[PDB]
């Protein structure tokens, strides 16, 4: 009506640990997410490994936590969880999914998930008798 | 068309609830028993169908809480908006104790992903 | 009428153009161009030996098929195909299975979605409540 912008995704810094997220590229699909803490994770097991940033989602959104590429393929890192609510307001977490044979270790700075914005529809749930 | 429809397959399913007006997913239960050992894998029935709305698929995504504490994972996870079938949950137990699913437990939830439906085309190289 | 269009090439003999097995399927299937052994608890990386041009406004995900998952104990790694990514598709592929798992050529590996999404612009604020 009277205002003509675009929405942005909002973060603030919980500690001095934290890294502003980054693209990449214009068209890439996530913003980085880097690890604010010291991080062991032993073969098949999982950590919660903490951004110390929380976000406010742009409206008509959630955000993915989606795994690195390169983790994957090298290192068989996987991310658990993942779906952050449009109204979170917490520490943004990444479940981090370790399936290799060897530990994996995270330091302090490390990327080790990206951030999505997926447009989603919030509807409203009504029960049928059957179904066609 | 723009509501998320659904219908019970059996007296053992529970309707799908959503924590919050902004909550990305309505949460899923789980309408049987199951024991899943450590490193194994169970199909979930919740005993009910939906119809999704148009333009979306319906995304079965991991509740964090049972992510985190319980190494339990979602896998498969695609509903195709024309499925009207029994909606069942692909669940892996990573973790080294048996996981504990009961009628009634919510054990994931479901997002409606807006997605595109593109025609193919085949070209002889990309730039 | 917008660019709805998924663009494909073969980047060689083995590939398989992608199919869609309904009119209101979420993604198209996607096919191994090669043969490939998975042992139990393993990884490999999977090529396709196609590459695409999503349409604009979205991502590719590589999304896993329901039945291998369910009977089978396979998942998909990363997954991600941001819209200016040129190269070989290739799906990663993890087995949890106490079994071996075969890949031959042509078979059906998982599934490509077309993913809408936003592409906002960054802004740190000292409080969320900020003005």
């Amino acid at each position: 009506h009277h205002h003509h912008h675009h929405m942005q995704l909002r973060f603030a810094r919980l500690s001095e640990h934290a890294t502003a997220p980054t693209r990449g590229s214009a068209r890439a699909a996530g913003y980085d997410l880097y690890s604010a803490y010291d991080y062991t994770i032993p073969p098949m097991e999982k950590a919660v490994v903490k951004t110390d940033i929380q976000i406010a989602l742009p409206s008509g959104c959630y955000g993915r936590v989606a795994p690195r590429s390169g983790l994957a393929a090298k290192h068989f890192i996987d991310v658990g969880a993942g779906v952050i609510d449009e109204d979170y307001r917490g520490n943004v977490g990444v479940v981090l999914f370790n399936f290799g044979k060897e530990k994996f270790e995270v330091k302090k700075g490390d990327r080790i998930a990206q951030l999505i914005c997926e447009r989603i529809f919030y509807p409203e749930i009504e029960e049928v008798q059957a179904l066609d």
